[PDB]
């Protein structure tokens, strides 16, 4: 019999949970609170004609994938930024509060959709148009597809026009400075063959932020969208990190420091959100927990259930080069947040890309649930998952927070102290709505693989809870079903045993 005590103090550690941590990049069979238009294809995207390059993902084709994959109407395929408007209309039509858009920064964008771009056609060539941030002239809601340029600030304008600015309801709140620059020369060699440098990146960002913050002072700028650890530390061995990184624990500090400095010189904040991508290197059972990992492998599934700990748990060492050789930077969330504090306070933090694998397995769903619990508890501002609708259990973890009863029910927005006696076998997050603890929401995850877990809840609230309804999903179905309610609460205390590998959302009320 595995017994664990859960302790909650509805009046301690009260912190708001950003509503934007529950987002996605792809369209999911779930309720998400933010949609991001980013990733490899977005780097060479041309708003004037909607053409883009698959880069190395696929023979360097310039084509209409984004119009196809986006579900755009062939009528609009020629309409400027149709791809992005279609993207935002769909978003708005689902009452999704936040739309992040990626702006082109690598330097060039598809001039056509004629297909393959020969190495000989490496930019600049007739296959591309040169991207420029500021137009230095009057914008036109009818861009000139014939010139040799594409203006980013004019791009925002076309948008801020159609939807109003970032302060308006229907407006687009965020803009990202491209996608994974440290990998530009790997993913888009036909656009930026040389390895981006620390100076170049900082320089282009500042340029782009200003260009944009003059078309919409209220818009939020995300950056740099680093693909993974290597870019966090040295911008993937940037050619000038040796000189630039002088006296910097890692590139993250450097970026935050220079963006800050630049912001002081400009007289206004240029960096709104530090944006990084996080794909667990956490290994188990021979393979990595994500990127095509086999759910038959019980050892990897078990490694996945513990992987989330790397985000906050200072006592957890995952099996990976990062756990093995990067302990000075783990847990990663505290370190990233810790860095924001030293070189640019007030700066938000977003994990615009992440996937813990097992998307169609119970553990994929518990990990996702646990990850979402961590983002809210540590102040993450926005998070958009990467993966499609086949990930039924991942979609399950998200709904546990955004729509657990199928009718719009959701986790509270104010996190409260909530401790577990055994973090290895379980996880628990608790919240209330605003400053009112009349209803205490609790996410309770039983990581015990094949044996049940009994939980002893002792809550310290101003209210007396007499009932506790339950919703949950498990190895039985990725569908969240209501369960028998808790009714024997004595002085805000009860015992609830939960089946193996189960994720539930409890809701207590007086
Ligand atoms: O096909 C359908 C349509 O597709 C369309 O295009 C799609 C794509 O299909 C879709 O995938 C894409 O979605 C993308 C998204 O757009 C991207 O944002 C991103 O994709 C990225 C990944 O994020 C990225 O990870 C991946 O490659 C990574 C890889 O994942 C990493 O694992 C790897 O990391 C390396 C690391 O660099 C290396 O250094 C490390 O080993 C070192 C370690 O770094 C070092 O520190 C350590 O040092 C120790 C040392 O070991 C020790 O001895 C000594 O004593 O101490 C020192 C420390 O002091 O040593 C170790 C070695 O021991 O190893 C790791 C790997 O294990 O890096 C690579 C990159 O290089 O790349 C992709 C992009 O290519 O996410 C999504 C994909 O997941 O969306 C597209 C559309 O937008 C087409 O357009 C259509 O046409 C198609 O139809
Ligand atoms: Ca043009
Ligand atoms: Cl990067
Ligand atoms: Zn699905």
């Amino acid at each position: 019999a595995k017994v664990v005590d859960i302790r909650i103090d509805t009046s301690a550690e009260r912190k708001p949970i950003s509503p934007y941590i529950y987002g996605s990049n792809q369209e999911l069979d779930a309720t998400v609170t933010a949609k991001r238009f980013g990733g490899n294809r977005t780097t060479g995207y041309n708003w004037e004609n909607n053409f883009s390059n698959a880069g190395s993902d696929w023979l360097h084709y310039s084509d209409t994938y984004l119009l196809e994959d986006g579900g755009v109407p062939k009528g609009e395929w020629s309409t400027p930024a149709s791809v992005v408007t279609t993207f935002h209309d769909k978003a708005l039509s689902k009452n999704v509060p936040y739309t992040l858009i990626t702006l082109q920064a690598a330097g060039y964008v598809s001039a056509d959709g004629n297909g393959p771009v020969s190495q000989e056609e490496t930019a600049p060539s007739s296959r591309w148009k040169e991207v420029k941030f500021e137009k230095g002239a009057p914008f036109s809601l009818t861009p000139d597809t014939e010139d040799d340029y594409v203006y980013m600030d004019e791009f925002v304008n076309y948008l801020v026009n159609k939807y109003g600015n970032a302060s308006t309801p229907t407006g687009i709140k965020g803009y990202s400075i491209d996608n994974q620059p440290a990998l530009w020369s790997h993913t888009h060699p036909r656009i930026h063959p040389d390895n981006v440098t620390a100076k170049e990146l900082i320089e282009k960002s500042v340029a782009l932020s200003k260009a944009v913050k003059k078309v919409d002072p209220y818009a939020e700028i995300f950056g740099p969208a680093l693909y993974g650890f290597a870019a966090y530390e040295t911008l993937q061995s940037a050619p000038d990190w040796g000189t630039e990184g002088e006296g910097y624990r890692w590139f993250i500090d450097y970026y935050l420091d220079k963006m800050k400095k630049a912001s002081d010189e400009e007289g206004k904040r240029l960096l709104d959100v530090l944006d990084v991508h996080w794909y667990p290197e956490a290994r188990g059972g021979g393979e990595r927990i994500c990127f095509g990992a086999d759910p038959r492998n019980i050892e990897t599934n078990k490694a996945r259930l513990q992987a989330p700990r790397t985000l906050w748990d200072p006592t957890y060492i995952e099996d990976s080069w990062i756990g093995q050789w990067k302990k000075d930077f783990l847990p990663i969330l505290p370190n990233l947040l810790d860095s924001i504090e030293k070189y640019y306070p007030g700066t938000k933090l977003a994990i615009t890309e992440y996937d813990y694998g097992g998307g169609n397995h119970i553990t994929g769903g518990i990990a996702q649930a646990d990850v979402l619990g961590i983002f809210g508890k540590y102040g993450v501002y926005l998070a958009t998952f990467w993966g499609d609708a086949s990930n039924n259990y991942t979609e399950a973890g998200i709904n546990l927070y955004t729509n657990y009863d199928g009718k719009g029910g959701k986790f509270g927005d104010t996190s409260v102290k909530c401790e577990t006696s055994d973090i290895e076998v379980s996880s628990a997050y608790a919240s209330i709505v605003g400053e009112d603890d009349s209803k205490l929401h609790i996410i309770l995850l039983n990581k015990n693989y094949d044996q049940p877990t009994t939980f002893n809840f002792s809550i310290d609230s101003s209210k007396n809870y007499t009932i506790g309804n339950v919703w949950a999903f498990d190895r039985g179905s990725s569908n969240i079903t209501q369960r028998t309610p808790i009714v024997n609460i004595k002085d805000n205390t009860f015992t609830y045993t939960v089946p193996a590998l189960t994720a539930c959302h409890i809701v207590l009320e007086a």
